[PDB]
Order: C-alpha cells, then structure tokens, then sequence
C-alpha cells in the first residue's frame, strides 16, 4: 500500500488546519522552514486503498454504520516529517476487546519510507463498534502515551485560545482524503439523525494540534479521545496545561453548545 | 504535448478558491446531482505545465519569468458542460508578438482536447506583457472577434453590481490549482517584480468575477478580459455588469479599497 504525496497535499492540509499566509513555513513550498503539521501522518487511512480495513477479518456481524472513531494516537519517528515522497504502510491489529454486544478494536499502522525503509509515522486508532462480536485478544503492547488518560489537573489552564471554524471548512478539509458524506451532505447527515453535517473529528484534532504548536512549538507524539461532535461555523476553545518539560495536556471545548469535543488528550513536544 | 489529468478534487479546490461555499453544493460536493465546475477552470493548462511556459519563450530574448505580467485572457468552452474529471491534451500555437520599448507584448494561443477522443474542450488565447525582455516583431494567425472586442462599458449605470471580499490568504489556496509563481505569495519576489507586497493572481480576480456573474446571470461558455490593475489579498472587489443583448454581459472589476479598475474591456457570452 503505497502513498505518493507532494507539497500540494501538505499545503492543502495545513491550510485546512488554519495555516495562514503570515506563516509561509506552512503554505509556501520554497520557504526555508517549509514543514507539515504532523497529524498529516494519519492520512494513510485514505491512501492505503483496501488494506486500511484489515481489522474486519477479526470481527463478526460487522456493520460499518455502527462504528465510531473513539481515540487516536500518532507518533512521528523521523524528525522533521517529510513534505514530499513515497510511503509504504503496514496495518496490524493491536487489540480486540469484547464488551457486552459491542467490541472495542485498536487498529495499528506503521508508515515507512518506500525507498529506504525508514520508519516515518506510526498510528493507533481505537474504534468502538456496536452490535459486533469478536475474540478477546491482545496482539501487541502499546506505548504509555497511547493509553494515558491525560486527566486535566485541578488548576487554571496555562493557555486558552479560541479557534473559529469556518462554516465551509469541512468542504476544504475533506479534500485531504475523508469524503464521508456525514461531513458535507445535509440529506445524509439529517437522515443519520444529526441536525446538519458535522465537522470531521480529525479536523478538530488537527485544528487543536495547530493551535497548540503556535503557542508551544512542534510535537512528535499526540493522543486524544473524541467525546463530542463539532459543527462547521462553530468556535472551538482549546484549554491547555503545561504538565512536564515534555508534555502539554489539553481539552477542546465547543463554545456554542458548551460541550467537549476532545478530551483525555496531550502532545509531546520535540 | 502535455497531458493534464484532473478530478473532482481539482474541481472543488478551484471552485472553493473562487468563493464557492456549502450554500452551493453543486460546486463543492462531488455527489451532488448538479456537480459542476466554474468554466474558467479550462485556462489552467496556461500555467500548469512546462511546455505551456517554454513553448512561447521560444521567440524570447533576455526572458525573466519573474518579470512576467498577464495582460489579457480569452477563453472559449466548446464542449458543454465542461467535464469535472478526465484527461486533456493541449496544443500550443503562437498567435502574435510585439516589442513596446524595452518590454515585450506576446499573444499566445492554445487548444485543449480530450485525450481519449480528440474532442475539442477548451480554447485559450493568453496575452502576456513581459518586462525587461526582447523579441521579434511578428504575427502568425487570426483571432476570434470575441477575443479582440474591446467591450467598452456602456455609459449608463450598471444593471448589476456586487462586492466580493478577497481573503488575505486566498492566493495561498488559489495557487494550488497550478500557478505557483512566487510573485503571488513571496514578498521577496513580489518586490523583485516591483510590487510593494504579493499580488493576487490576475486569473483569480478573473475567476472571482466570473463566479459572481454566474450567480446572477447563469452559465457562460465564452469569456474575455483585459487586466488593467493589481489586486492585493485582503482587498474587496466590485463587479459591475451591463446586460448588452440576450447573449452578452459586459463587465468591469473594480478595487473598492483604492478606487482602481482591475479588469476592464470584458464580457461573457451566456449559454443557451
């Protein structure tokens, strides 16, 4: 499963996460510090054309409409990550945990440089699937950062920033690979008992990641739990605590409805 | 002859850069029943290949690519509606050349066909104005009347007007459609080309104008315009339009912030 990407993918993605023309490092391929926002590494999901669904063989009675992306963990192993090239992704289940009539699956991936074999990204996605059966198995150990609950300490946030979400952001963001109609088609969305189309959880995650970098600098590890929906046109509020020399704990709040979109989350600074 | 392979992603990215939003899913969602492309999309072969820029620098002397300015553009869509995906093959043929002092005015033509059928999709006539250059004085082919029509704005007040904000970040998005010229994003190159800061692509202004016109008047299959003034990211456009027959909408594009004219001598031909 090979994915060839270039500066156009990088810039399209960076802009979707709020990169501006003031930040030429994000939007301009000839800038001396031209760079990709590291959450870009998850996009192998949409460019590893069939292989991505390899966890399904371990499931029974699997209905895709009943699947939820509950957690995501990403690591960058080669700093800084590349802004162009060719990467090969290997997918492997990490764990399956039967829970009543449902299953929690942890699905792992590793993306390497296709012309040297150098490890670039790794991802661990946690999926929650209703009305599904599976074996109770553990295929691999997980990094501490991936399973850390990252509870916000009982003090004031060291940082707070508001991030308006364009009413049209999902329309742009989906060009990075995820075409799910839930994020764009009102008929589909309302048909699915949503008030209107929702923003991609990974876009919320990225937006959060970008905002945190503007303040705290770059990170090579990120983990978060998805706890609530976000609508385009709404405003996100990122609350952040500096919890070690290494580690920024955060939450992403939705101002307009007084909910929480991202919780149990942190980044590890380079 | 360069082969251009494009898909829904290119179309939506282009359409969004021209101000298309989720209020108009026909421009921004590929599974919309009316999914379509704003037809200026057909010009992109002008900037998105190497044989599109080296194929005319062929009668050029002392050419600097950074000293290039786009002066007029004509586009015709021959196959309606324009495809939202496919493979297109383009042939470039010189139309005319002229020295004007130490600079050079060049009219360069192109025809774009489907790569699977040989069917004519788009025709383009670009007019370039290049600073600090030198060339022969020549004329190689005839031109459609619509391309050389001066389309003088009628003396009456416009039949229609609308303002179009230009995001400070729009050139960064627009250039992803193919024209990477650093003049539109890098202050160093913009000043190298004698502008105070990066300028918006002439073709983005052109396309923003086209999009506003379509919203009011419907689809067109033929467009021509003269570029007469710079536009900076962050400024506000004003499209002025005059209905000049059941067929033809004459327009100008003004810059509200500085009281200048960015596009003049311009019109579209409405589809049937």
């Amino acid at each position: 499963p090979v994915w060839r990407f270039d500066d156009r993918d990088v810039i399209l993605y960076n802009i979707a996460l709020g990169a501006t023309t003031k930040q030429l490092k994000y939007v301009y391929e000839n800038d001396s510090d031209f760079q990709v926002i590291p959450t870009f590494g998850h996009l192998i999901t949409f460019n590893s054309g069939k292989s991505q669904n390899s966890f399904a063989k371990l499931l029974r009675n699997f209905n895709p409409m009943l699947l939820l992306h509950g957690e995501h963990y990403l690591k960058v192993h080669s700093w800084p990550p590349p802004t162009e090239g060719e990467i090969k992704t290997t997918f492997e289940p990490i764990a399956t945990t039967p829970k009543g009539t449902n299953v929690v699956i942890v699905h792992g991936s590793k993306s390497v440089d296709n012309k040297s074999g150098e490890l670039i990204y790794s991802n661990e996605a946690t999926y929650f699937i209703r009305n599904c059966q599976a074996d109770n198995k553990v295929y691999a150990d997980r990094p501490a950062f991936a399973t850390n609950q990252f509870l916000a300490p009982k003090r004031a946030p060291d940082y707070q920033v508001d991030v308006p979400v364009s009413e049209d952001l999902a329309a742009l963001y989906r060009l990075s690979g995820d075409r799910n109609p839930l994020h764009i088609d009102p008929n589909f969305a309302k048909g699915a008992k949503f008030p209107k189309p929702i923003l991609h959880g990974m876009c919320t995650y990225g937006l959060s990641a970008k905002a945190l970098i503007d303040k705290f600098g770059m990170f090579n590890e990120i983990k978060a739990r998805f706890t609530g929906i976000v609508f385009p046109g709404e405003t996100l509020r990122v609350l952040a605590w500096k919890e070690s020399d290494d580690t920024i704990v955060f939450q992403t709040h939705v101002v307009d409805r007084g909910t929480i979109a991202i919780n149990n989350a942190a980044i590890k600074l380079v």
